[PDB]
This record gives structure tokens, C-alpha cells and sequence, in this order.
């Protein structure tokens, strides 16, 4: 069900330190290649008083390249699906927790996201918009109980560094976790390199352009 090209939509409802929006989008791209775009529309509470970097990690991981020794667990819940829960801990205090649903339904990919950003300072980097993209990353990847029910699933931990535009980085420790919606094999540890590129965008954020690669690797 999972063919050389999909498509999927996505829509988010969120809020951050309290001022709440909805976001819908469409993306496209070539699952077994590792490589995707999408493109993001402002459709509630715009123009986003935040950095909208806190959001593009949140915009895909059926579309990883897996080398044929890794077994591809999330591609493999399809046509069900899988779900994933992150938490993003920065390094001035904000937290960013996030839960999604993925689902395949007539031919394309169905992603809900919600999110939630709590606890950023009021002059912070994230609330006064002074952020200019991700670095890439190498996420940790290894099977765990990631939702303490007993069972194992998939996890991922990523250290995270987001450009400033007074120079510089500000870090985030993102842990996610990543559960099949129906018994799939899980693969052993291993990692995977990701870069997130924003490749265009409109004046005030309210139309967002991304690219993101990502493959995986062994330790
Ligand atoms: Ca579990």
C-alpha cells in the first residue's frame, strides 16, 4: 500500500503559551528514497505570534529510507497505521508535547496532529520570533516501552539545535514515542539523520514551504 510516490495531508491544532491556532497542509514524496516536501497553511490564529521552527518537526517518518537489514516498522503498520507521542524539552525552560495519528486512507497518508507549547519566556527566542531553522540531527533509535503500558514499541531521542538569528543555537531534547497500530516486528537499535529545510514561505508565516531527508543507518 505503500508505493515509490505518496501523498498525504495533514492538519494541526495547537497552542502555544496559550495562544491557540489550526494549521492544514498537503505534502508528497518518495517513501523508500527518504525524501519529502509539504506545504503548510496558517488557518487559524495568524500570523503565529511564535517561531514557527517549533511546528516543522512536527510535519512524516514513513518516508525514511531504511536500509534492507532495519526492519521498516512504521511503513510496515500501514494500511493501519501507527500513532507517535513526542516531548521537546528546550533549553530556556519551554516544553513542547505533541501526540498524531497516521492513518492511510484512499491512497494517501492521513496525519492529526495536536500540540501543545508551555512554559516559554515571553522574550524568548521561540515567543519573539528569533529563530532561522534546524541544524541536522541524528535521531537514537531503539524498541522500549515508550507509553508504560508494559509492551514495547519504538523510541526515538534526538539532541536538537535550532539556529538563532543573533548567532548562535538553542538546543531542545526530544524523546518520542512511536506504537503500531497493529502487532508489527521491531527492529534493534539504530539511528537516523535527518535535515529539515524550510524552502519557502510568505512574509508573515502563514504559507510555509518544507524539505526533509532522513535515513537510517546502523550504530
Ligand atoms: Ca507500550
Amino acid at each position: 500500500v505503500i508505493k515509490e510516490f505518496m501523498r498525504f495531508k495533514v492538519r494541526m491544532e495547537g497552542s502555544v503559551n496559550g495562544h491557540e491556532f489550526e494549521i492544514e497542509g498537503e505534502g508528497e514524496g518518495r517513501p523508500y528514497e527518504g525524501t519529502q516536501t509539504a506545504k503548510l497553511k496558517v488557518t487559524k490564529g495568524g500570523p503565529l505570534p511564535f517561531a514557527w521552527d517549533i511546528l516543522s518537526p512536527q510535519f512524516s517518518k514513513a518516508y525514511v529510507k531504511h536500509p534492507a537489514d532495519i526492519p521498516d516498522y512504521l511503513k510496515l503498520s500501514f494500511p493501519e497505521g501507527f500513532k507517535w507521542e513526542r516531548v521537546m524539552n528546550f533549553e530556556d525552560g519551554g516544553v513542547v508535547t505533541v501526540t498524531q495519528d497516521s492513518s492511510l486512507q484512499d491512497g494517501e497518508f492521513i496525519y492529526k496532529v495536536k500540540l501543545r507549547g508551555t512554559n516559554f519566556p515571553s522574550d524568548g527566542p521561540v515567543m519573539q520570533k528569533k529563530t532561522m531553522g534546524w541544524e541536522a540531527s541524528t535521531e537514537r533509535m531503539y524498541p522500549g516501552d515508550g507509553d508504560g503500558d508494559g509492551e514495547a514499541e519504538l523510541k526515538g531521542e534526538i539532541k536538537m539545535r535550532l539556529k538563532l538569528k543573533d548567532g548562535g543555537h538553542y538546543d531542545a531534547e526530544v524523546k518520542t514515542t512511536y506504537m503500531a497500530k497493529k502487532p508489527v516486528q521491531l527492529p534493534g537499535a539504530y539511528k537516523t539523520d535527518i535535515k529539515l529545510d524550510i524552502t519557502s514561505h510568505n512574509e508573515d508565516y502563514t504559507i510555509v514551504e518544507q524539505y526533509e531527508r532522513a535515513e537510517g543507518r546502523h550504530s
